[PDB]
């Protein structure tokens, strides 16, 4: 066991120790669809249902979500990891993907392990990220719930029960 | 694939599909040590280092967190379920666990994959949560950082990459 202040390596590994989910977000951006991926996602609240994200202000496509009326959040299965990259920074994005949208205009990502399609509701600064609350509007939920796409200590995997 | 609108079993199940860690939250509370285990932990801001955590407004121990100044988040090894049971609602919280304080004193419970002790930086309310931001002061780690205790869709479980 070893301590330190934050001041870089080791802070971003310890940081990775929290083991999480995978999700892109996506919304209608000035010129086409953006979407963005990050596991800084949280569910927050059962009533009123709302959710969290984070998404960083040194992306180029953070005003556009910072400005969005709404944005969906995909939570992505371990057969996904194709769509995670196309969201990471340099990825292809929507190249080659069919544009389909929900009633609200977001541009989705069919056959994700849950989709949240979410009305901004609140927005807070928050060092190098911004932090986005948002209630959810719609539910679309596919497959079976226990085989999600995981990133813990920097590597991709699965959850084994 | 189907769709429906929050409105409450399927909401819950659809949270669930989104993998995490599992964290025990600790404070200094006005009579002895406090934990709450929440799953509602993101990773922030590198920049300054900021992290987040979700208390429940329906526990008794809402206000502690609230008015708290420093409180540390410890992320959990597979290992550690009993640990996670103890500050889950009616365990034994603290009961038989040796008194450890940090040097803000806050309680502490050695032997984490991870623990951020952090100073509140900011709060703000969301439905039937809160959403604590804090400042990490300082950062201790123990062990392997690619064992975590991870919940997902309901379940108990590891990380296998």
């Amino acid at each position: 066991e070893i301590t330190f202040h934050p001041a870089a390596r080791l802070l971003r590994e310890a940081l990775g120790r929290f083991a999480t989910g995978v999700t892109v977000v996506t919304t209608a951006g000035p010129q086409g669809p953006l979407g963005m991926t990050v596991n800084s996602f949280s569910s927050v609240s059962l009533e009123p249902p709302l959710v969290l994200w984070c998404p960083a202000r040194t992306s180029a496509r953070h005003a556009a979500f910072a400005e969005a009326g709404a944005w969906s959040v995909h939570v992505l299965g371990s057969e996904q990891l194709e769509t995670c990259l196309r969201f990471t920074r340099g990825g292809r994005q929507f190249e080659g993907l069919d544009t389909v949208l929900t009633p609200e205009g977001v541009p989705v990502i069919p056959g994700v392990a849950a989709r949240f399609d979410c009305a901004a509701h609140a927005a807070h600064e928050a060092g190098d990220h911004s932090v986005l609350i948002g209630r959810v509007l719609r539910v679309t939920v596919a497959g079976p719930g226990d085989h999600p796409l995981v990133f813990a200590a920097g590597r991709f995997g699965q959850f084994e029960p």
